[PDB]
C-alpha cells in the first residue's frame, strides 16, 4: 500500500484541488477529452463539443467536472481504507456507464498532468509518484468490483 508519506503527499496537493475545484475539473476533463476523444463518445451530454474551446465555455461541463472531482477526493481522503466511498462508483460506472479501466488510466494521467502544470510547487517528483500510486489503487480497486459486477472492464 502506500506509506503515510504518500497519502500526506496525495492530501497535501489535493487542499490545492480544493481551492478551486471546478477549475481543476475542467481542466481534467478538457485534457482528458482532447488528448482521448474515444473518452468523449461515452458523454451523451457533451461530446457534441468539438473544440477545447467549446468545452471551456460549457458551463455543464464544467460542473461535470467538479462532480468527478469531488467524488475521487472522497476517494482519496480515505487512503487505503477507501472501499465504502469507491463501492458506489464502481457499480454505476461497470452498469450505467460503462468506462473501461483504461479510461480510468487516461482520466489518471490527465490529473497528473493538470497537476505538474498547475502546482509546481506542491507536485514535485515525489508528490508526483504518490499521486500516481494512489490513483493506481483506485483503479485497481474499481477494476476489482467490475469483475464482481460482470463488466469486463
Amino acid at each position: 500500500g502506500l506509506s503515510d508519506g504518500e497519502w500526506q503527499q496525495v492530501l497535501n496537493v489535493w487542499g490545492k484541488v480544493e481551492a478551486d475545484i471546478a477549475g481543476h475539473g475542467q481542466e481534467v476533463l478538457i485534457r482528458l477529452f482532447t488528448g482521448h476523444p474515444e473518452t468523449l463518445e461515452k458523454f451523451k451530454k457533451f461530446k457534441h463539443l468539438k473544440t477545447e474551446a467549446e468545452m471551456k465555455a460549457s458551463e455543464k461541463l464544467k460542473k461535470h467536472g467538479t462532480v468527478v472531482l469531488t467524488a475521487l477526493g472522497g476517494i482519496l481522503k480515505k487512503k487505503g481504507h477507501h472501499e465504502a466511498k469507491l463501492k458506489p462508483l464502481a457499480q454505476s460506472h461497470a452498469t450505467k456507464h460503462k468506462i473501461p479501466i483504461k479510461y480510468l488510466e487516461f482520466i489518471s494521467d490527465a490529473i497528473i498532468h493538470v497537476l505538474h502544470s498547475k502546482h509546481p510547487g506542491d507536485f514535485g517528483a515525489d508528490a508526483q509518484g504518490a499521486m500516481t500510486k494512489a490513483l493506481e489503487l483506485f483503479r485497481n480497486d474499481i477494476a476489482a468490483k467490475y469483475k464482481e459486477l460482470g463488466f469486463q472492464g
